[PDB]
């Protein structure tokens, strides 16, 4: 029954992945920003500028009130509101219907993104990070906890736009090769441990403790690679070396101002390859997934004259740690092996293509001494 949630997510990196769900009864739809970096399930209900539609408490007669307030504050962008309960359905998921927490969204500050095409957001993450604590109970734990839908579920993001969100298993059919798995090393957010950095197949011979300061995560609602500011220095400056036979914009390494290329004549061969190795199964074993240019150069519409290709620099700095975002994640089918405590990457059906090089997950590798690459 895997077939029924092919295809069912929707938007792109830039913007985040939503997929269909109703709440309330009699149901009421709304299309919802798929997040594995948060836990709280909110949907906007009440008027805002860039909401087509809203949850309305007042027409569901299964809705209950906690007589509790929350606010979630995330990287960037918060809302706050009421918490509540209600039934909630995924059209295109499993056919069952759960007794859900749901934020209802009363204000908001740059979190809602204007055209987006979604009214709330679904944190798939762990009851530790969830807000106001960890006793409200996240949607996926609810149903697990009510329905046989397995613990686990697993995402295929295609840029570019659309995608697969599987609840409760994998889809064979979604990716080649073989599945390779890295541990969650905790339960909060999906935290991962990287192990190794090569660019170009030139190792960054940092101290691996530097990759995860002060964690790493997988973030489906985080649109770029985001890396500690010790890593984005080293990374941008063999970045810049290998493509210095160009000239970039004041701001392009910023993430801020947009490069541009005669249509179809982008250098894609100047931008190397990032290999991110990360913690496997077995004892010193890893395995490495390989990014490419496609993908942390990420494709923008030129409001101006829509001639050429333009892109923005998807690297960003961060002092919370590593995340290995949306456009990490497009091409790459990922499961989220919650029974299992393991994350598994595999090429995806709808992975990125260069001319001569490809977006792979190999190993075995050996890597002594992986434990000490976990921040304390
Ligand atoms: C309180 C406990 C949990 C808190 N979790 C977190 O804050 C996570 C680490 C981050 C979250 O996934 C948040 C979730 C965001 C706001 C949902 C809206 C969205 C979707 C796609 C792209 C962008 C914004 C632009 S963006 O710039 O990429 C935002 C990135 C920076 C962002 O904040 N994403």
């Amino acid at each position: 029954s895997f077939v029924e949630m092919v295809d069912n997510l929707r938007g792109k990196s830039g913007q985040g992945y939503y997929v269909e769900m109703t709440v309330g009864s009699p149901p009421q739809t709304l299309n919802i920003l798929v997040d594995t970096g948060s836990s709280n399930f909110a949907v906007g209900a009440a008027p805002h500028p860039f909401l087509h539609r809203y949850y309305q408490r007042q027409l569901s007669s299964t809705y209950r009130d906690l007589r509790k307030g929350v606010y979630v504050p995330y990287t960037q962008g918060k809302w706050e509101g009421e918490l509540g309960t209600d039934l909630v359905s995924i059209p295109h998921g499993p056919n069952v219907t759960v007794r859900a927490n749901i934020a209802a969204i009363t204000e908001s500050d740059k979190f809602f993104i204007n055209g987006s095409n979604w009214e709330g957001i679904l944190g798939l993450a762990y009851a530790e990070i969830a807000r106001p604590d960890d006793s409200l109970e996240p949607f996926f734990d609810s149903l697990v906890k009510q329905t046989h839908v397995p613990n686990l579920f697993s995402l295929q993001l295609c840029g570019a736009v659309g995608g697969s969100m599987i609840i409760g298993g994998i889809d064979h059919s979604l990716y080649t090769g073989s599945l390779w798995y890295t541990p969650i090393r905790r339960e909060w957010y999906y935290e991962v441990i990287i192990v190794r950095v090569e660019i170009n197949g030139q190792d960054l011979k940092m101290d691996c403790k530097e990759y995860n300061y002060d964690k790493s995560i997988v973030d489906s609602g985080t649109t770029n690679l985001r890396l500690p500011k010790k890593v984005f220095e080293a990374a941008v400056k063999s970045i810049k070396a290998a493509s210095s036979t160009e000239k970039f914009p004041d701001g392009f390494w910023l993430g801020e101002q947009l490069v541009c290329w005669q249509a179809g004549t982008t250098p894609w061969n100047i931008f190397p390859v990032i290999s991110l190795y990360l913690m496997g199964e077995v004892t010193n074993q890893s395995f490495r997934i390989t990014i490419l240019p496609q993908q942390y150069l990420r494709p923008v519409e030129d409001v101006a004259t829509s001639q050429d290709d333009c892109y923005k620099f998807a690297i960003s700095q961060s002092s919370t740690g590593t995340v290995m975002g949306a456009v990490i994640m497009e091409g790459f089918y990922v499961v989220f092996d919650r029974a299992r405590k393991r994350i598994g990457f595999a090429v995806s059906a709808c992975h990125v293509h260069d001319e001569f090089r490809t977006a792979a997950v190999e190993g075995p590798f050996v890597t002594l001494d992986m434990e000490d690459c976990g921040y304390n």
